[PDB]
């Protein structure tokens, strides 16, 4: 890995259940996943993770917490894909299907990991706990997992 790109992922959660939404173009698509993009120069991490949740949900929220860390390292590339992973526990409006995604509320029970990036199945029940976490994956295309750390922190 010589360079990076940061991204951002954000969770809505009520109890008992997680907004998600299927992917409708581009990276990922055809994957049920939370919201969220890349950082604009001129953004914060958090400022650009509201932005995507507003433009693709339709939503806003007012407390927003910090939850985990996961690098992506895909073999045959040299760009290493850092993800900043957020949960919000309350919301603002109502969410609405977009051009990119079809947001759903799933039951605990209902979480679709068969049609979720492999990562997310692994570091879930830490996101359901409100614990906080760093990891690291590497993947032989989309759907291999070839090297994985995850640890539990109480900060990042
Ligand atoms: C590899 O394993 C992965 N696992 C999970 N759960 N999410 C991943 C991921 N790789 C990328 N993302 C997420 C980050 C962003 O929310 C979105 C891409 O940003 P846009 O292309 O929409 O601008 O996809
Ligand atoms: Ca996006
Ligand atoms: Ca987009
Ligand atoms: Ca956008
Ligand atoms: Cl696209």
């Amino acid at each position: 890995m010589f360079t990076s790109k940061l991204l951002t992922l954000v969770l809505v959660v009520q109890p008992g259940r997680v907004l998600l939404g299927m992917k409708k173009r581009g990276f990922g698509a055809g994957k049920w996943n939370g919201f969220g993009g890349k950082v604009q120069t001129g953004e914060t991490i958090e400022q650009a993770a509201r932005r995507e949740l507003l433009e693709e949900s339709g939503l806003t929220v007012d407390t927003l917490h910090k939850i985990g860390n996961i690098k992506f390292e895909f073999i045959g590339e040299t760009e290493l894909m850092d993800v900043h992973i957020f949960r919000a526990d309350n919301y603002e409006g109502e969410p609405a299907e977009s051009d990119e995604m079809r947001p759903q509320w799933f039951d605990i029970d209902k979480i679709p990991f068969s049609q979720m990036w492999a990562d997310d199945i692994l570091w879930f029940p830490l996101m359901l706990q409100k614990k906080r976490f760093l990891g690291y994956f590497k993947f032989q295309g989309h759907d291999v997992i070839v090297e994985h750390k995850l640890d539990e922190v109480e900060d990042l």
